[PDB]
């Protein structure tokens, strides 16, 4: 039990900040994750050997796509680590255990294609899961990996604690379906403003964990401008491949996914910040005041995209 992970000094300090970038050294990401689990949860949350075997099976089941990759998984888990560390007392032992795992697993076996593309392609996963198609798949892969011999990182939980943590993970992963985010945030906005938001109401906690999941999932828009700008290229590399595949099915893709419309990206980033990101981190900041740095970084990046449009870069 006496075996800590320790990071170099710059990482030890910067990993506590919301805008931390996990860096280009893939072989350090498992250790960064274990470090975050040890501080977020405890050195006793998980058997190290099991957790290490789980992490590497999760990594193996992320594909080599430009954005929805192993780096995205660890990045989204680090944003969750930062939310949990800045909100020490608000979350149960089971939630701390479940949420970092849910974030690491939330896009397992992603192919770089939206729920929409699977539905138009008539992918078998769209027959199995009519809504939140990829997200039900990601949860399904998470359960598959938990069931591999030596991979049950939760084995020391009671039967009912195990059912609760898999239920946290399932709702947490379903919530990363952005189609569900709009209504979830509107409801949380109404509840916060009429004063009815109650964190002892399980269905309220669920909604708040959902918004955290969106916040962590979108956290590329909360980095320093050079990270945000370079990640946008990975995001659009997937979208334009999906666009190309839509054109192959005989469907004009939306402009966001059409590589012939790269010029419209700065404006498309504005829409996205104004319709999705800013509202997300605003309602999050209202519910969890110490997550304000995410909102502040998001606003900084909106301003940088405004400057791109004004040809000031
Ligand atoms: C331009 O899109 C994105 N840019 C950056 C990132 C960063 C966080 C990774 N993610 C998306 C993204 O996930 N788009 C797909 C889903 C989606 N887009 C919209 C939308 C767009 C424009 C205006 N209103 C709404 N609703 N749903
Ligand atoms: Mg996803
Ligand atoms: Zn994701």
């Amino acid at each position: 039990g006496l075996m800590q992970f320790t990071l170099p000094v710059r990482l030890c300090k910067e990993i506590e900040l919301f805008h931390f970038d996990i860096g280009p050294f893939e072989n350090m990401w498992p250790g960064i994750f274990v470090y975050m689990v040890h501080r977020s949860c405890g050195t006793s949350c998980f058997e190290l050997e099991k957790l290490c075997r789980f992490i590497m099976s999760v990594k193996k089941n992320y594909r080599r796509v430009p954005y929805h990759n192993w780096k995205h998984a660890v990045t989204v888990a680090h944003c969750m680590y930062a939310i949990l560390q800045n909100n020490h007392t608000l979350f149960t032992d089971l939630e701390r255990k479940g949420l970092l795992i849910a974030c690491l697993c939330h896009d397992l076996d992603h192919r770089g294609f939206s729920n929409s593309y699977l539905q138009k392609f008539d992918h078998p996963l769209a027959a199995l899961y009519s809504t939140s198609t990829m997200e039900q798949h990601h949860f399904s892969q998470t359960v598959s990996i938990l069931q591999l011999e030596g991979h049950n990182i939760f084995s020391t939980l009671s039967s009912s604690e195990y059912e609760q943590v898999l239920e946290i993970i399932r709702k947490a992963i379903i919530a990363t379906d952005l189609a569900l985010y709009f209504g979830n945030r509107k409801q949380l906005e109404e509840m916060y403003q009429t004063g009815s938001l109650n964190l002892n109401n399980q269905s309220h906690r669920d909604r708040v964990i959902g918004l955290m999941m969106t916040a962590c999932d979108l956290c590329s828009v909360t980095k320093l401008w050079p990270v945000t700008k370079l990640t946008a290229n990975d995001i659009y590399a997937e979208f334009w491949a999906e666009g190309d595949e839509m054109k192959k099915l005989g469907i004009q893709p939306i402009p966001m996914m059409d590589r012939d419309k790269k010029d419209e990206v700065p404006q498309g980033q504005l829409g996205f910040y104004n319709a999705v990101a800013i509202p997300c981190y605003t309602t999050l900041t209202q519910i969890l005041p110490p997550t304000e740095p995410l909102l502040k970084a998001c606003r900084d990046n909106l301003s940088q995209w405004e400057k791109v449009i004004r040809g000031e870069e």
